[PDB]
């Protein structure tokens, strides 16, 4: 599935991702924008470490999920990563929080801070009454 804008940021809401781990949602909006276009069957193959990213977070399979082919790989959200291939985003989320638990938080992602740290990212979530 392909989420409109605002659908999304609604469906993020309440999913309890506003604030989660101080994240805003207009943060976890900017990260599926760049990310996956807030695609959830997006998916992209690492050819140099054999690892693969997946869903509208574009979570690694090297260590959060399990594909079965990534070599040495551990699965930290205890998820197929199947489960983040889904048009209900619920396991991703689920997964997306287990990710900034960790101590890096938002900045696990680097197209987060190459594309949302330090920036204007207010138009995200404008309009869509969150």
């Amino acid at each position: 599935k392909v989420f409109e804008r605002c659908e999304l940021a609604r469906t993020l809401k309440r999913l309890g991702m506003d604030g989660y781990r101080g994240i805003s949602l207009a943060n976890w909006m900017c990260l599926s924008k760049w990310e996956s276009g807030y695609n959830t069957r997006a998916t992209n193959y690492n050819a140099g470490d054999r690892s693969t990213d997946y869903g509208i977070f574009q979570i690694n399979s090297r260590y959060w999920c399990n594909d079965g082919k990534t070599p040495g790989a551990v699965n930290a959200c205890h998820l197929s990563c199947s489960a983040l291939l889904q048009d209900n985003i619920a396991d991703a989320v689920a997964c997306a929080k287990r990710v900034v638990r960790d101590p890096q938080g938002i900045r696990a992602w680097v197209a987060w801070r190459n594309r949302c740290q330090n920036r204007d990212v207010r138009q995200y979530v404008q309009g869509c009454g969150v």
